[PDB]
């Protein structure tokens, strides 16, 4: 029933958040020190507050997108249309100073970021949810669900790709304090520039504004490609709410259904191993081993190779897959990664490995959303008409991503800073080239193995095809 052109346009949607995320994400610490010149400590608090917020809103907004009453226009979408015309200009705010407080005061300066970067990261949070809640809410197929989603996260890993490439060859990389050579061996440098020309300066905002311009626009036509081609199904069911069902009757009963905080551990865990591979082995094979000339590309290539094994990793799921495929996927990434602890230093074991993480990255960014569905079929079965409860699923596993993802980087940092991780060198300590091959290789391999024990959950491949039938009438 469900057409391609269908499933394109409901794909374009899966651009800006992941977007914008990753282009800030990477870029909004060297920022605030450079061009906006403001004292380190509230640049700091300002990082820690911006990542705190959007956790603290996502299941807020998720409880709230479930008491809303179905409009002349959509139940879900419409929480889309009147979003984004009020994202561009709050992000597009962000990325420049026009702040002149007569002298740049800084405590009267630093308020005109705080404030915008809350603002869109409330907004794209509005924005999310029920476009990842959209998946269920098309056709109720059992099939076409998980088809939807692998072409919904087809796009996030390309849009990963290209926000951070958009960026850098719009502003150029920082210079690099030494250059390897051919041979191999490590020349040291030094700049020595002030670095300090109006020109120079005045030109870098220009850039940076240029920059948040093109992704604001690729933002913009994403948007009205979604609002248009893929219809939200109208509910031809009679749930609605009795006299029954106080306020808190659902979210007190979502909580604790079973499978689903069964499977919430397995993701939690997974997904925190691999953030921390992919986000350490950004630079595990710069310090730890040589090759301090090419691993931009690297992790280009690492991650790339995710892009082209989702429809293959997929394709792998429709025939005796959905949780008969998860061991698979999560013991390939196991061996290459023992491996490359050991047998050092050959510039082509590194790039197999590379992509063999690759392939195991997919399966994890993969397989725990196209199951997730199946989970909420049996929390309609199993129970009455229970009016509906669909977005607050999504809000709490997209609050665990952001926990798993911001705890990868608190241990990452704390583990290295405890390791006398000198900062501006082309050097290394004895430990730190230690702990970096530890925590990017072994640690990996127990938070694996401890979910793959963990992975229990109960909807065997008998449940759904039980289940399917009695979703009926």
């Amino acid at each position: 029933q469900l057409s391609i052109c269908n499933k394109l346009c409901y794909a374009v949607g899966g651009a800006p958040y992941q977007l914008t995320g990753c282009a800030l994400g990477f870029f909004l610490h060297i920022y605030l020190l450079d061009v906006a010149k403001v004292e380190p400590l509230p640049a700091s608090i300002i990082l820690f507050v911006g990542r705190a917020w959007d956790a603290f809103t996502d299941p807020l907004v998720g409880f709230c997108i479930s008491k809303s009453s179905w409009t002349r226009l959509g139940r879900l979408m419409p929480w889309i249309i009147f979003s984004t015309p009020l994202a561009i200009i709050a992000y597009f705010l962000i990325w420049f100073v026009p702040d002149f407080p007569s002298g740049t005061e800084s405590s009267h300066g630093f308020l005109w970021y705080l404030l915008f970067y809350c603002l869109f990261e409330t907004l794209v949070t509005c924005f999310h949810v029920p476009y990842s809640a959209l998946t269920m809410f098309i056709s109720t197929e059992q099939s076409e669900r998980d088809s939807a989603t692998a072409y919904r996260m087809t796009v996030e890993v390309l849009g990963t790709v290209i926000g951070t490439a958009i960026q850098g060859q719009i502003v150029g990389q920082a210079k690099a304090p030494c250059l390897q050579d051919q041979n191999g061996s490590v020349v040291v440098s030094e700049v020595a520039n002030r670095t300090q020309s109006t020109a120079s300066l005045k030109d870098t905002q220009n850039a940076y504004l240029l920059a948040a311009g093109i992704i604001a626009s690729i933002y913009v036509l994403c948007a009205f490609i979604l609002i248009l081609g893929v219809r939200e199904q109208r509910e031809l069911y009679e749930s609605q709410q009795a006299e029954s069902m106080p306020f808190f009757q659902g979210l007190r009963l979502v909580m604790g259904h079973g499978p689903y905080v069964k499977l919430i551990a397995g993701f939690l865990f997974t997904s925190l191993a691999f953030m921390l591979v992919e986000g350490n082995f950004a630079l595990f094979c710069t310090y730890t081993l040589d090759f301090r000339n090419e691993f931009q590309n690297l992790l280009l290539a690492i991650m790339l190779s995710a892009t082209f094994t989702i429809p293959i990793w997929q394709w792998f799921l429709t025939r005796f897959g959905k949780k008969t495929a998860v061991y698979i996927g999560i013991s390939s990434a196991v061996p290459f990664l023992i491996l490359v602890a050991l047998m050092e230093r050959n510039l082509i074991v590194t790039y197999v490995v590379a992509v063999a993480a690759g392939v195991s990255v997919a399966a994890a960014f993969l397989l725990p959303w196209s199951m997730l569905p199946d989970v909420i079929d049996d929390f309609h079965l199993k129970h009455p008409h229970s009016p509906g409860t669909e977005p607050i699923f999504f809000s709490f596993y997209v609050f665990f991503t952001k926990f798993a993802s911001g705890v990868s980087l608190g241990v990452s940092t704390l583990s290295l800073d405890f390791a006398n991780y000198q900062r501006q060198g082309c050097s290394q300590p004895e430990q730190v080239k230690f702990t970096l091959k530890m925590l990017v290789t072994m640690a990996p391999i127990i938070l694996i193995l401890l979910g793959l024990l963990l992975f229990k959950l109960y909807p065997i491949d008998e449940e759904k095809r039980r289940q399917n039938k009695k979703a009926l009438q």
